[PDB]
């Protein structure tokens, strides 16, 4: 219904937001984008699933997110990537590693203070009755 078509505008202006916070953040630079083959050939051979802050974005604006836990799995799989690519105990590794923990922690710790529990359940219950 049209009520429902602008609860689900409202979840990705909420989501936009979030990402966009998440991607202006010096910190997370690294998750901003694809990972280039030329300069990573590795990777695409290591990473079956690859996620960044701006596939996240198209996701949005292609609708599909329809629930914040969508969204959430996709940041949780941008963060378990980068643990993946990154289990050394090098230095190189152990930064990516802790930029990826923030990122998540980040992610989830603006979700809990600045969305509302009845906003996600509703996005929730649209969504199982289709």
């Amino acid at each position: 219904s049209m009520q429902e078509e602008d609860t689900f505008r409202e979840l990705r202006i909420f989501l936009r937001n979030v990402t966009h916070r998440l991607a202006i953040d010096k910190r997370f630079r690294v998750f901003t984008k694809p990972v280039d083959p030329d300069e990573v050939p590795d990777y695409v051979t290591v990473i079956k699933q690859p996620m960044d802050l701006s596939s996240v974005i198209s996701k949005i604006d292609l609708h599909k997110y329809l629930t914040v836990k969508d969204y959430l799995r996709d940041i949780d799989l941008i963060c378990s990537n980068a643990l993946e690519y990154n289990p050394d105990r090098d230095p190189g590794d152990r930064l990516i590693r802790h930029r990826a923990c923030a990122l998540r922690d980040t992610a989830y710790a603006i979700i809990k203070e600045e969305l509302d529990e009845d906003f996600e359940q509703l996005c929730e219950e649209i969504q199982e009755s289709r």
